[PDB]
């Protein structure tokens, strides 16, 4: 086709309509609306780092679209990929029904206008207008084509009257202000994009109307009311398809950690998420062309067969160009070799990596987020110790040391740009009795409260401690013990053989964690500490370094030992005498600086009727997104923030920790329990949150966002 | 217990509130309890007890309060400070409670009367502790040099006398207001007046108007006595002579501390002492006032180990907490900087606020422009800028620097005195300072600096080449020769900056944290002890650039053995971290007035503008450096002997201050940010309006 020519030659966004089996290009300004009754081809290329070409294709079926002009869009899409060298992935996307990455696409909003090619309309930028939208959603935004008349209205919802020169916005008076607020987007597309400027935006709510609206729609009537999920979404299955070249499917793992080997490059795999809205198929690199090239009616036939809804999003992955979200839903998934990985998430592919630096932390919220770290961490702080019910101050000679029968509560003071503030890390031991951890939990909810309900707030248990938290400590590592307690009451004798990992982050702070001794908790990348009655080991692995030595050498300095240096593969046989054997270990190295890559942040809403929902915000992570209304979620992989807006309701508040952690184990990775959680307060949000937001402005919230909005781009 | 303030009236073996809008009124024939709680930056509670007592008190009732502070101090769980507090004779630390003064009511429970039609006379005193005393309703209560209010109900009459002072009108007027929203809830209106302006209302119930009628240098020693028995009480003196070791505080005993000549005695009680002695803290101490007849108003402060208060902490040498370098905060936090934020040091942001400026001593990044002259004879001669940064000990300096902070400029003198120059040099610069001063319009801040204990912000200046002071010799030109073995201190500020002092090339001479630099014959070390970080290091760097030599960088426990003989031994040093942080927990800011015998009186409570009076010359004690504010209408006695007054506020200190701490005088209109930075709330164009007009304007009737 002439088109493929002109298609992903830039980084950027295509959009062709599908016009009696052709692809015509929509013009630019015009993106993001759609006709109803057509179907179009949507081409994102996405640049990787190393200067090779990403493709995300997509087909979009508008709901009265004909069967002939989905075909035609489908067989376009199977040809482009085919064009583009099987390289790329593919969406079906059914309108109201779109998935993330689609939406992502479209800061202004959708819309969905009447008519067609089939019915003679086009997109063509004399304007004689008289539509009206039906305004909807909150993170997302649909404005919906509607007849022009007060039947159409609701009190729930916002509505648009373009009349050519001057564009009418009404809400209803049941329309929350954060969805006022994401409808004056809407507007401005109009006014800035289809009257290329030259027109005037008017803003109204019942009983205001002006008079151009009563002309056009009548006296106005009495409205009726608006009309807006589960947390199941953890289970999935896999299945592997035959006779592409009519169809049967064969069970290949039922429950959801999966096999990554079990991805034949031989065959077809269907990775079934239908209750959650979603299906994969996965193409295997020598799968014959037959069954390649009928990915997409493999779907639909597998679809109907199990009943899931004909809306349910289809996406299609060749071998080794997967996403995050489908090689998620795999145990250990590791590429088997560059900058940056198989798939480079669009909403974060605008991201300048920056590596740590320590002397200009300071100056950047970047770094900050990229590395999970407010400050140098030699703030001023205080740890206590929970014994009953009271803190108890920890003997300041031992600050560094944590015992694991035992919960502490950290209140740290941090700075970062010339701005001050504070974090209460909340440690919860692996064996802190039950009654112990509930208290260091409650009491650092009083903490917090009697400091102004200002500081950050992060639980951490046992075993997941996050970065910041290590650095704590001077240069000395923090040493975590498997058990037993610093409390005056009860001291312990330790274990007689034990083992330490030590283990250091971006920025060269240690933790030295006691784990059991076996030959199998061993990791190539750290260096490691065994002690016996009769010697002192300090092993050290082939993907070990200095700062993990420095760091594994002072730990024997205050268990009293003295070291037997030892490199690996190349051990003494006392040593794996001291473990019960030899076995394997560990020996593939760490993600470090691909880990945004392998899993980039993620923003989600989440709301508690006696069910749990989360709603992913799409597109690149703005300020705007945080509703001061809302509870929200920032998915960063190492940790959970949970941002709560001022003005949410004060059950959720309470819930926050909650809801990430129902968040966390519904999770389809099958995510770490021990994940540490982090709740941040709205207007003041630590550096390590903020750097993840292009954007972000301290006096945001000063003038009210949609007092702002119908005004500073309106009149 | 939250935070705030709680007083209770004993009332019949009981304790019964007092409405929180009549605290600061106290009944003369009554007892009273009062428990302040603060909020010490980690979250938790600080407790201080006071019990107060009235001039008409039964030994009853004030045996019935001394019993329920013992026992209020047991539910506390024995961690509370408590205090004895006479009427007329109240603790700095009561009286900052109480904004708008106290008021001293005729009546008791005894007489039948409450806080719950009225014609009351009250007599207002003091100028820093204002105290109203309900007085006969009558001219014969009335003097010329005072201010009184004739409280009619719904009209509220104050009235000063002719010889009374302006900004004790003032004061006058915060009772007044005081009465009229607290009392009437709003719901009266306040009448000034003075002498022969007496409205009818007044004249009618006093009458006609008849005429009318119209201590220091000894607070610096102290002495501390064991405790035994406190059955019947002895004692025995462990200390004579002011600074104390810390050693001699055995948890097994209790001991006080004795300031009677300055009209305070401490009970300090050991963790390991039996019961039933700490129990009897309060009546060991008063058996101790009879014994040695001090008068029965003598304060008394109970303290518990490791909860002392840093008065008390002030008469040890080098106290140490064992702990705390770790923590926020201390033993003990003192009320009036409790709401104070903490700014830590960041050059960027320094010249927006006005408290980082304060906490840290920095007017401004150390940049602007500067000129240094130095002293020959008695005149000031340029010196070399090429050499800037370099002092010489036998040399005294004038250092004019501009200062600009916020968006306004002002300008410092220094004057550097070293520690080898000739006497008649370093008096010369003095004058000289001086005359600078008035030939600049008066309002340059003048610092003077001693060698050896030079400011944080001086050291700043030199771009981030630091300060070398040598011991001796002369930038004059006859410069003579340099020791064979020299050894360089190089301290740093928070604001990175650092200086490099000669000291005695010893072993007591070293210091865990800090680099130093010592020149042999032979070799050339930089020493960099465990507590010096790199700014420190970087500092001995350019040290070594100057005087031509090359290094052999040695970390501290770890040193080659020439390295020692080149000392003559290996002694003992000080391994102490310093407070750096901390400094303003353990020496919290103080505002005094003076006036020159000579008196000094403590201004109790938050640091307030308002308590700067025109016409007084106050000392703001920081710890690093005591400020001297000269109030535009003071007399010029008191103006020109504002150093020499500072230097007698420090020789007097029962602290044994360093008497080469820096003194920075400080003219109203015209203070640098690090003094503004203290007071909350200060206002530029506070004095465009005497203070007294406003307040008897808008914020009265």
């Amino acid at each position: 086709h002439p088109e493929f020519l002109k298609a992903g030659k830039e980084p950027g966004l295509q959009i062709w309509r599908v016009e009696k089996f052709d692809l015509v290009p929509v013009p630019t300004n015009l993106y993001g609306d759609f006709f109803t009754g057509d179907a179009y081809v949507i081409l994102k290329t996405v640049q990787l780092r190393n200067g090779n070409l990403q493709y995300d294709l997509h087909y979009w079926l508008g709901n009265e679209c004909s069967q002939d002009e989905s075909g035609a869009a489908a067989i376009f899409t199977v040809q482009l990929d085919d064009y583009l060298n099987g390289r790329a992935v593919q969406h079906r996307e059914v309108q109201g029904f779109e998935s993330a990455t689609f939406l992502g696409y479209f800061k202004s909003g959708l819309k969905y206008k009447k008519g067609g090619v089939a019915s003679g309309f086009k997109h063509v930028v004399e304007v004689v207008v008289q539509r009206l939208f039906q305004v909807k959603g909150r993170r997302v935004v649909r404005a919906t084509e509607v007849p022009v008349s007060w039947e159409s209205f609701n009190n729930g919802n916002c509505f648009i009257l373009d009349l050519g020169n001057n564009i009418h916005q009404w809400c209803g008076s049941n329309s929350n202000r954060y969805e006022r607020l994401k409808a004056t987007q809407v507007s401005k597309g109009i006014r800035d994009n289809e009257r290329s400027g030259r027109a005037r935006v008017h803003v109204s709510e019942e009983g205001t109307e002006p008079e151009a609206m009563l002309q056009v729609l009548g006296p106005k009537p009495a409205l009726p009311a608006g009309t807006e999920d589960a947390a199941n979404r953890k289970l999935a299955k896999l299945y592997k398809v035959s006779n592409g070249a009519t169809m049967s499917v064969s069970l290949v793992a039922d429950e959801n950690p999966f096999a990554q080997g079990a991805l034949k490059s031989e065959d077809c795999f269907i990775l079934d998420h239908g209750k959650d809205g979603k299906i994969f198929v996965w193409k295997g690199k020598q799968a014959n062309t037959e069954e390649r090239k009928a990915a997409l009616k493999t779907a639909s036939d597998f679809i109907t067969k199990m009943d899931y809804p004909k809306q349910t999003q289809v996406s299609v992955l060749p071998e080794g160009g997967e996403t995050p979200l489908f090689k998620q839903f795999f145990k250990n998934w590791r590429d088997p070799d560059g900058l940056g990985l198989s798939y480079l998430s669009s909403h974060i592919a605008n991201v300048e990596r920056v590596p740590f630096d320590a002397a200009t932390l300071h100056t950047s919220t970047a770094m900050a987020a990229q590395h999970g770290m407010d400050d140098d961490g030699t703030g001023q702080k205080q740890i206590w110790r929970i014994e009953g019910s009271n803190k108890v101050p920890v003997d300041p000679a031992t600050y560094g040391q944590f015992y694991g029968g035992d919960s502490y509560i950290i209140l740290y003071n941090y700075r970062h740009g010339g701005r001050q503030g504070q974090i209460i890390y909340n440690w919860q031991g692996a064996q802190s009795t039950q009654d112990e951890v509930a208290a260091s939990a409650i009491l650092t909810a009083q903490l917090d409260e009697e400091l102004g309900g200002t500081p950050v707030q992060s639980r951490v248990v046992q075993g997941k401690e996050p970065a910041h938290l290590m650095s704590l400590f001077g240069g000395k590592p923090m040493i975590i013990y498997k058990g037993g307690t610093s409390r005056e009451g009860g001291q312990t004798a330790p274990a007689s053989t034990r083992l330490f990992q030590v283990r250091a982050n971006s920025a060269g702070a240690t933790r030295a964690v006691e784990v059991l001794p076996k030959a199998g908790a061993l990791n190539s990348n750290d260096a490691f500490v065994l002690k016996t009655p009769s010697a002192a080991y300090l092993w050290v692995g082939t993907g070990a370094s200095e700062a993990e030595k420095t760091g594994a050498q002072e730990l024997l300095r205050v268990l009293r030992a003295q070291p037997v240096q030892v490199a690996e593969g190349s051990e003494p046989d006392g040593f794996w005498e001291a473990l019960g054997g030899k076995a394997a270990y560990r020996t593939s190295p760490r993600l470090k600086d691909k880990k945004m890559d392998a899993h980039p942040p993620r923003l989600f809403a989440c709301s508690n009727i006696g069910r749990f929902v989360i709603e992913e915000v799409p597109g690149e992570l703005m300020q705007e997104d945080l509703a001061t209304d809302d509870v929200m979620l920032l998915d960063t992989w190492d940790q959970v923030f949970v941002w709560v807006g001022k003005d949410s309701q004060e059950e959720e508040k309470t819930e926050a920790l909650t809801s990430a952690k129902r968040y966390i184990e519904t999770d389809p990775a099958n995510r770490d329990r021990r994940t540490p959680i982090t709740v941040v307060k709205q207007g003041f949000e630590p550096p390590s949150f903020v750097g993840w937001f292009l954007g972000w402005d301290d006096d945001y919230w000063s003038v009210d966002p949609l007092d702002r909005a119908m005004a500073e781009l309106a009149a």
